[PDB]
């Protein structure tokens, strides 16, 4: 069917949680031996989320390579992202040096590092252009070069520096300040907006290495980000446009990584999104 009068159709039938159960029964389920080991159990914000062996980012390290982060890979959209947790206290190191060694340029944060009155991530990025960040553990500096703040979200330029190598790199941190504690957005008019400065940034184009998206554990509202964006460009790309199917779109990027969308209530916002999105591209 269509997506906008799909969408009608399970509004007034009120199916969304029977959709959504039907998604988690069809989704890929592939070995994560890796991210269990018992080295690793204190790089991992949540047991029962962790990154597909086949599909996992390694560092470039030989003593542990482990980081909880997978590379989705959309053959058609001609699109890549790389998916991860919120940083911990123990990897923010490894976050940075990922962001290094896969050459990208830009970071895209969906949650606040407080929320419902809990730590949800930890704090990665300096604050003050004076009170720059080393990681000793993977030789990385981090500076604050500039930050612009407005109502929904926030742009930071960030300079990272490889202490090894004395190389510099520049790097866009798009932070998505707004979304409420509990639930969705009402309207997706401010996520929108947001992906489209994304978009307009280079961030997600080919020229760099893929973007690195996340929120707490990196598979709801990360999820939802990267699913709008992919059905979006599909819409672009085909003859028909109404061929574009969410459904068979998710399932595809759940070879990738596990859980993507979280509650049904993220899968019809996702619906919405699109559905708003493709009226404004035209
Ligand atoms: C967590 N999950 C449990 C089932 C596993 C599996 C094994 C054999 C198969 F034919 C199909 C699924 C999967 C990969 O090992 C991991």
């Amino acid at each position: 069917m269509e997506m906008e009068k799909e969408f009608e159709q399970i509004d007034k039938s009120g199916s969304w949680a029977a959709i959504y159960q039907d998604i988690r029964h069809e989704a890929s389920d592939f070995p994560s031996r890796v991210a269990k080991l018992p080295k690793n159990k204190n790089r991992n914000r949540y047991r029962d989320v962790s990154p597909f062996d086949h599909s996992r980012i390694k560092l470039h390290q030989e003593d542990n390579d482990y980081i909880n982060a997978s590379l989705i890979k959309m053959e058609e959209a001609q699109r890549s992202y790389i998916l991860t947790q919120g940083p911990l206290p123990n990897t923010v190191g490894h976050f940075w040096e990922m962001v290094w060694e896969q050459k990208s340029r830009g970071v895209v944060m969906l949650n606040r590092v407080m929320e419902k009155g809990s730590l949800k991530c930890a704090q990665y990025w300096p604050q003050k252009e004076e009170k720059e960040m080393i990681f000793e553990d993977t030789n990385l500096k981090l500076t604050l070069i500039s930050e612009d703040i407005k109502s929904y979200y926030t742009v930071r330029q960030l300079e990272l520096e490889n202490l090894t190598t004395q190389e510099t790199r520049e790097i866009l941190h798009f932070h998505y300040t707004t979304w409420p504690d509990f639930g969705v957005p009402e309207s997706p008019a401010s996520f929108l907006n947001f992906l489209f400065k994304v978009r307009e940034s280079g961030s997600l184009s080919p020229e760099h290495g893929p973007v690195v998206v996340h929120c707490s554990a990196g598979i709801g509202r990360s999820g939802t980000f990267c699913l709008a964006d992919t059905c979006l460009l599909l819409m672009d790309k085909r003859k028909d446009p109404s061929s574009v199917d969410i459904k068979k779109v998710l399932l595809e990027m759940r070879k990738f990584r596990m859980g993507l969308i979280q509650t049904a209530d993220q899968l019809r916002f996702s619906y919405l999104a699109v559905i708003e999105g493709a009226k404004f591209i035209m």
